[PDB]
């Protein structure tokens, strides 16, 4: 599913992401935007052999099991494929763990590089929510 911006904001909020670990919804939306362009089905192989999955491009090295990432810890206890669902629950659940892992949203390099410090509120601007 390719979420719309506000749609995803809403779904993220619905799933308790808004201000989760103090990251406003705009941060999450922004992260999703640059991670997956709001496409729940986004997958992108990392140079290391891991793959990132889903709206938040959760990595199969640490967070989900894709069965092909030697070392996978699967810390979200989720098949990575579950991170590709139109329903973002798994992604959100796992992102909650990731963002809790110590570096906040810097876990998402694209968040750090593209969202962090920016007017992330823009991402939810106009959204009903
Ligand atoms: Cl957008
Ligand atoms: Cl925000
Ligand atoms: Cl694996
Ligand atoms: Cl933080
Ligand atoms: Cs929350
Ligand atoms: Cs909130
Ligand atoms: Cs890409
Ligand atoms: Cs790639
Ligand atoms: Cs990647
Ligand atoms: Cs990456
Ligand atoms: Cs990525
Ligand atoms: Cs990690
Ligand atoms: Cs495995
Ligand atoms: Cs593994
Ligand atoms: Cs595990
Ligand atoms: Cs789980
Ligand atoms: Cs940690
Ligand atoms: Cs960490
Ligand atoms: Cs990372
Ligand atoms: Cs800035």
């Amino acid at each position: 599913k390719v979420f719309g911006r506000c749609e995803l904001a809403a779904a993220m909020k619905r799933h308790g992401l808004d201000n989760y670990r103090g990251y406003s919804l705009g941060n999450w939306v922004c992260a999703a935007k640059f991670e997956s362009n709001f496409n729940t089905q986004a997958t992108n192989r990392n140079t290391d052999g891991s793959t990132d999955y889903g709206i938040l491009q959760i990595n199969s090295r640490w967070w989900c099991n894709d069965g092909r990432t030697p070392g996978s810890r699967n810390l979200c206890n989720i098949p990575c494929s579950a991170l590709l669902s139109s329903d973002i629950t798994a992604s959100v659940n796992c992102a909650k763990k990731i963002v809790s892992d110590g570096n906040g949203m810097n876990a998402w390099v694209a968040w750090r590089n593209r969202c962090k410090g920016t007017d992330v509120q823009a991402w939810i601007r106009g959204c009903r929510l």
